C-alpha cells in the first residue's frame, strides 16, 4: 500500500477512513502550494535560500507595513536567492512573488499599558494623542469612526483579544467600557463588527503599493477587504494595461465579503480565506462554514483558493506546532485548498524553516488521504458540456492517469492554462507545466497540482523538435526529482500549432 | 429541444431518469447495437438481400441444422453479392460479416407417416427402430438419440417441437419408451426434442460439426455460433477443429441449457463471445428464469469487454404480421438497456411473411432504447471494474471515452488493423458513434460485434509517407461521419492513433474540428 | 446457500447485482405483484373462475367495450360465488377486486357483407348507415360520424390493432378515398386508430355514463377510464361516479399521445394509472412504447401512486401453453420496472389456456421480485420522499427501514381505509406487508398496491379496544403461518395507532411469532 492506494479504493467515504493507514507513506511529490510571509527572520538571501529548500513556492509582501524601497529590498534578496538555483534548470525551482495591500484598515497610535475589565476608555480623533496613548485616551486612524459605532457596540483592539463596549458617543471622541483586559501595544488592529465602514477599498496610498508592484514586476496582488465585485474592478483599473497579467486574488475577510462572495469570485482570478480579521469580523465559531464554503466554490469554479492565517501559531515561539494546528492544516488540504500560507510564523518567528518543513510534511500526508474516487466523480459531474479542445483533452488526461497509475502528466503551456484546466479535476499524479514564459512559471504555484518548470534551451527550429525537446526536458526533471523511473509509463499533452490555446493531443509513453 | 434523451442522462437517480424519459425527445441517427440475421427461404434472393443492408442488416447467419453444404456455399455468393453491390461508393459502403451456426448434438424425430394430432392422456411409444424413422404417427415415434434409454427415466419429462408437446415416460425398455402426453397440439416432421435434467452423452463437436467447421474456414467465414457449449472444454474442440488456418474466426458459444449457465465464468473466459439462446434455454431450463440468466450473462460479458448477443423469439409475431406485439417490443429494448451488443431475428427473416419490417422494427427499437441508457451510472460503473493496467491502448480508450463525454462529441475515429484499438473503446460504451478504419476487410466486417462500433473499410492504396497515409485514413473517416450525418462542419470529434505501424501501438488521442 | 438473491441484493453496484444473479437460487413464497385477469367466454363459469383464484388472480375485469348490462351483471356475480366459496375459512380466504373498465370514446367498422384487402387497392371508407353490415373489399362503415372533419388527404388510417394501414386519397362530405398500404383480412367490428388526428368525441359518453352509474349500483372496486387525455377527463368520472360512489378507485388509462404529455396533469387527478399499451402501441409509435412505460411507472413510484401494466403480456397464450421468450422477458421487467400490478386480456377472456395464463404470471413475477435491487430502490425512494410531520408516514418509513434491518417475514398494518397499508406498500419493502381490515371494500381495493396482502377479518367486534387490536394481530397471524410466510420463531413488524379510526397509525412494534 503506496500513498493511501487501500484507502482510496472503498465504496464508502467511512470505510475510506477505516482503511486510513500512518505506515502507507507517501510519494515524493507534494500538490499544495506554499505561501510564506517575508519579514525580520526571513529576510537574508542566505536563510531566503533554505526556505526555498525547504519548499516554499510563494513569497508573501505585506504592505501594511514597511516603506516601499524596504520591499524593494525584500524582492531583491528573494531573486537572488531563487536565481542562485539557476545554474540548472532541472533542479531549478520557480518562485512567485506576491504583494498583499494594506487596503481599508484601522490602526491605534503609539503607546505613550494594561487594561482592567471594569474601567473606562475614552477613544480620540485628535492628532495631538497621536503617540500619548495610555490607560485613559487612545487615537485612531479612523476618523470617521463616530458616524458608523453606537452606543452599545463593541470594539475590537489587537486581533480581537481587547473588547470594548461604548457607553457614550461625543462628536470627535468615544467613551468606553473595557469588557476582558489584557495589555495594550502599539500601532494595533481595530474591527467593527456589525457596524458598515466607509472607507474604501482601495485608498491613495493603496494605488501608489499596486502600481509600485506592477513595477516591480509581480506575480500576484492578495487584495485585503474585498466586500464587492466593483471593488475587485478597482483594483484591476489601477494595475491597467501594464500589469494586466498579474493574478487578483481577493481576500474575503467580512461578513460582505461572504454573502456577495459569488459575485466576487466571478470577479476574480482567486480567492483567499483570510482567517484572521474573519474571525473577528463574523463569530470564531462559523469560520471552518465560511471557509469549506469557499473553497468547494472555488474547487467548483476551477479558480485558485488560499488558507490563511494563524496555521501554525504555536511555531513562532515553539520547534513543535500543536495539535490542533497539524489538525488544521491537513483538513484546509483535504477541503481541498490549493496553496497554504504562513504569516507570523515566516516573517518573525524563532522558526521559520521548521514552520514551512511542517507544511511540506502534513500537506503531503493529507494529499494521499485524499478519496480521490469520489473527488474526480464529483467533479465530472459538476463540470459543464463544453465543446473546447482543451477541455475535453484535460479531462481525459486525468480520466487516463488514474488508469495507467501515472507517474505524472506532462504538459506544454504558455499562459498556464492548459496546465489549470488539467488542475481543476484534480489528479493524483503530479502535472509538470513546462512553459519558456518565466511569468506563468510563477504563478502555476497558485494552483494545486501543477508544477512549474522553466525551460531556458534556445528555440529549436523545427517546431515538431522543439516541442519533443521540451518534453524530454520535463521527462530529466521527472527523472532527477524521484516523480518516476524509466520504465514508468506518463500522459503528455500537447497542441496542433503553435500559440495558446490549441492544447488538444493526448500522448501515453513510456520513459527514457 | 432535449436530444436522444439529454435531460434523461443527467439526473441524479435512476428512478429519476426513469421519470425524465420523454417520448418526443428524437434519437442521433447512428445506431450502435448490431443486427444479426437469419437467412433462409424469404431472404435468400440477392435482390431482397439487398434491401436487407439497407434496412440494417450487419452479421448474416447460416442455420447448419438444415440444408446441405452447397445450399449455404449459394447463401453466401448472395450475400457477397449482395454486400459488393454497394462498394462501388467506399463512403456509403457497409461491410456486412457472415456466421456459421453450428448443429450440435441435437435431437430431432422422424417423419410424419403420410399432422397427427396428440391427445391429453393417449400413450405414445418412442422407437429407435430405423423402419419406423419415415412412419411416425400417434402411437409411435421415432429419433435420432440412439443412446436415448439409457439417459431417461421411468417419470422423466421429454418435450417436442419448441417444448410445446410434453410427456412423461411411464415404462422403458431396451430400445423403447412408452409415455403419456401431457399436453397435445399437433405433431410434425423432424423436430427439436429436449430432455431437461437428463445428462445427454452427445459430443458438443459431432462428425458433422467437423465437416461444417472446416467448410466456413474454406468459405471465409467471420464467426462461429457454437450450439450447445457445455464447458471450456468444448470451446478448445472448437479452435482444435477451426485450426490455424482459421485462427481469425471468432467464436461465440451459444448457452443452452443448464450446465452451461453454470461452467459460464469457464465458457466465456475461453470464448471470443457469448450468445443467450433462448430457445433451447428456455425449455432447458424453466422458462420464468430465463430473464435471470439473460441479464447474468450480458453483464459479466460487459464486465470482460466480451460482445453479447440476445437471440431468439425477439420478433415472433412478424413471421405472420406486419406489427410485433407489445410485449415484443418491450423485449428488444431490455435487451439492448441490458447491454446487449447485437440482437438477433431468426424465423423472423429465414422464412417470415415480413423479413424487411422485422429488421426495420429492430433498428427503430434499438436506437431509441439507445437513448433512454442512463450513460452517466453506466461509464461510471464500468471504471470502477476495469483493471488498473499499464498498457498504453487501453489508458488511451478509456481517456477517449471520457473526452467524448465532455466535449459532448459526434464520433470517436479510431484506426485499427485488428479491431481490437476499437474493441478497447467499445467496451467502455460512449454515447458517440465508434467509427473504426481498416484496410483488413475480415476484421470491418468481424467489427458487428461489438456495441457502438461502425466498421469503415478503406480501398486507397497505401500511401508513401506513413504520416499521410495516417492523415488520409483520418479523412476518410471524417467524409463517411459528413455522408452519413453523424456530424457536421464545425462539430469536435475525438481521433485514436498510433506512434508507429502495426498491431498494439495506439497511444495517441486527438481532439479535432471537421472539415 | 442464497435466499430470493439475497447475495444478488449486497451487491455495491447495479452491474454487480446483475452478475450475482443466480438461477438456482429460489424466491419467496410470497409474491407481491398484483394480477389483474380479464374475464370473458374462457373464463366466465364459476367452475373455472375459482381455479383462477387458485392459481393467483387478485382483481378481475370486466371490458365494458362489449356486452349488454346484464351479461356483465352475471359475470359479477359468478365472480362473487367464486370468492365467497373459500368465505368458510377466514384464514385461507383471498379478497377478490371488481374492475369496470369503460368503452369510451373508440371508433368501430361494422359488419363485413371475412374479407381480404391487397397492397394497392382502393378503398371507400362510408357514414352511411345503409352499410354498417354491408362490408366488403370495396366500402367500409365506421361508428365515428365527424371523422371527415378531422382527417387528412394523405393521413393514416389504422384498423385492428393496427394491422391494417390505409392512406387517404381523397376527401368527401360524408365519404373517404383510402389506398391500402400493408393487405391482411378485415372482421367483423374492428378498431379503428387516428395517429396524429385532434379526435373530438368526448371522454365520457351517454353509454359511459351509464355504465359508471351501472358499476356504482353493482359496488365495484375500481374504474378503468379509457382514453383519458387531460385531468378534466378525470374530473368528469368522479362526477358522474358521484357521491354514491366516492370510494370507488378511479385508474386513468393512457392510450393516446395526449394522455402521456399531460401525464402529470391526469395522475395529480386520479387514484392510479393504467399504462394500456395496445391502443398506445398504435397511437405513438411501436418503438417508444416501452420509454413512455418506464417515464410512467416510474413517476407513479414517485408518486405512491398505484401503476399497471397492461395489454399483450402474453399474446401467444391466448393459442399455446407455453409463451415467447419476449413474453417471458416482457412481464420481468414489467415487475422490474416497478408496476404494482400486471393484466391479461385476450389470454384468460378468450384463450384456449387461461389457467396456464395466470399461473405464469405469478411464476415469472416472483423470480422478478427477487431480482430486485432493494438496497438503490429503497434507498432512492427515501431521498425523493417529502419531509413531512404526519405520523403515519413517518410510522410506515420506519417500519420499512426496520424490516430491512431484521430480515423479517412480514409488517403486520392494521388498516381501516387502507391508507396506512399504502403508505407502507411505497417504500418497496421485501417483506410481505399483510393488511388486515374489516372494511370489504378497502380490502379488494388493497389488491391494486404492490406488496399489500389484504386479509379480512370477520370475527365480532370484540370490547376492550386493546384486546380487539390483539385479535386482529393474532389473525395475521395465524394467516401468516398458515400460508408460510413465517415460522414460530420468526421477527415481525407490527404497526397500529393509538384510538380508533382512520389516520392514527404511529406505533411500530417488533415482536416474535406465537
Ligand atoms: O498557453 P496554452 O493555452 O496552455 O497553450 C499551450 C500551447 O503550447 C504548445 O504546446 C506549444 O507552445 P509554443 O507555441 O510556445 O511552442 C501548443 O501546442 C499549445 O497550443
Ligand atoms: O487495433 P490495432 O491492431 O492495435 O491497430 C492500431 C494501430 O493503428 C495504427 O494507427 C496504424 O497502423 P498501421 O500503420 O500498421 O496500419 C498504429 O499506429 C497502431 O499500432
Ligand atoms: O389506514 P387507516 O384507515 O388510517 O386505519 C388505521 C387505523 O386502524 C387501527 O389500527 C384500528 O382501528 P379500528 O378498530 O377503528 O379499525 C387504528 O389504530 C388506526 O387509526
Ligand atoms: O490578512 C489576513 O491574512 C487575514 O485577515 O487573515
Ligand atoms: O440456438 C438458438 O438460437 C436457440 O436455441 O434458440
Ligand atoms: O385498452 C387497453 O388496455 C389497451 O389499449 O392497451
Ligand atoms: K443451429
Ligand atoms: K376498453
Ligand atoms: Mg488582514
Ligand atoms: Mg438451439
Ligand atoms: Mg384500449
Amino acid at each position: 500500500q503506496t500513498q493511501q492506494l487501500h484507502a482510496a479504493m472503498a465504496d464508502t467515504f467511512l470505510e475510506h477512513m477505516c482503511r486510513l493507514d500512518i505506515d502507507s507513506p507517501p510519494i515524493t511529490a507534494r500538490n499544495t502550494g506554499i505561501i510564506c510571509t517575508i519579514g525580520p527572520a526571513s529576510r537574508s538571501v542566505e536563510t531566503l535560500k533554505e526556505m526555498i529548500k525547504s519548499g516554499m513556492n510563494v513569497a508573501r509582501l505585506n504592505f501594511s507595513h514597511g516603506t516601499h524601497e524596504y520591499h524593494a529590498e525584500t524582492i531583491k534578496n528573494v531573486r537572488t536567492a531563487t536565481e542562485s538555483f539557476a545554474s540548472d534548470p532541472i533542479l531549478y525551482r520557480p518562485v512567485a512573488v506576491a504583494l498583499d495591500t494594506k487596503g481599508p484598515e484601522i490602526r491605534t497610535g503609539l503607546i505613550k499599558v494594561e487594561l482592567k475589565k471594569g474601567a473606562t476608555l475614552k477613544i480620540t480623533l485628535d492628532n495631538a494623542y497621536m503617540e500619548k496613548c495610555d490607560e485613559n485616551i487612545l487615537w485612531l486612524d479612523y476618523k470617521n469612526i463616530c458616524k458608523v459605532v453606537e452606543v452599545g457596540s463593541k470594539i475590537y483592539v489587537d486581533d480581537g483579544l481587547i473588547s470594548l463596549q461604548v457607553k457614550q458617543k461625543g462628536a470627535d471622541f468615544l467613551v468606553t467600557e473595557v469588557e476582558n483586559g489584557g495589555s495594550l501595544g502599539s500601532k494595533k488592529g481595530v474591527n467593527l463588527p456589525g457596524a458598515a465602514v466607509d472607507l474604501p477599498a482601495v485608498s491613495e496610498k493603496d494605488i501608489q503599493d499596486l502600481k509600485f508592484g506592477v513595477e516591480q514586476d509581480v506575480d500576484m496582488v492578495f487584495a485585503s477587504f474585498i466586500r464587492k465585485a466593483s471593488d475587485v474592478h478597482e483594483v484591476r483599473k489601477v494595475l491597467g494595461e501594464k500589469g494586466k497579467n498579474i493574478k487578483i486574488i481577493s481576500k474575503i475577510e467580512n461578513h460582505e465579503g461572504v454573502r456577495r462572495f459569488d459575485e466576487i469570485l466571478e470577479a476574480s482570478d482567486g480567492i483567499m480565506v483570510a482567517r484572521g480579521d474573519l474571525g473577528i469580523e463574523i463569530p470564531a465559531e462559523k469560520v471552518f462554514l465560511a471557509q469549506k464554503m469557499m473553497i468547494g466554490r472555488c474547487n467548483r469554479a476551477g479558480k485558485p483558493v488560499i488558507c490563511a492565517t494563524q496555521m501554525l501559531e504555536s511555531m513562532i515561539k515553539k520547534p513543535r506546532p500543536t495539535r490542533a494546528e497539524g489538525s488544521d492544516v491537513a483538513n484546509a488540504v483535504l477541503d481541498g485548498a490549493d496553496c497554504i500560507m504562513l504569516s507570523g510564523e515566516t516573517a518573525k518567528g524563532d522558526y521559520p524553516l521548521e514552520a514551512v518543513r511542517m507544511q511540506h510534511l502534513i500537506a503531503r500526508e493529507a494529499e494521499a488521504a485524499i478519496y480521490h474516487l469520489q473527488l474526480f466523480e464529483e467533479l465530472r459531474r459538476l463540470a459543464p458540456i463544453t465543446s473546447d479542445p482543451t477541455e475535453a483533452t484535460a479531462v481525459g488526461a486525468v480520466e487516463a492517469s488514474f488508469k495507467c497509475c501515472s507517474g505524472a502528466i506532462i504538459v506544454l503551456t504558455k499562459s498556464g492554462r492548459s496546465a489549470h484546466q488539467v488542475a481543476r479535476y484534480r489528479p493524483r499524479a503530479p502535472i509538470i507545466a513546462v512553459t519558456r514564459n518565466p511569468q506563468t512559471a510563477r504563478q502555476a504555484h497558485l494552483y494545486r497540482g501543477i508544477f512549474p518548470v522553466l525551460c531556458k534551451d534556445p528555440v529549436q527550429e523545427a517546431w515538431a523538435e522543439d516541442v519533443d525537446l521540451r518534453v524530454n526536458f520535463a521527462m530529466n526533471v521527472g527523472k532527477a526529482r524521484g516523480f518516476f523511473k524509466k520504465g514508468d509509463v506518463v500522459i503528455v499533452l500537447t497542441g496542433w500549432r503553435p500559440g495558446s490555446g490549441f492544447t488538444n493531443t493526448m500522448r501515453v509513453v513510456p520513459v527514457p
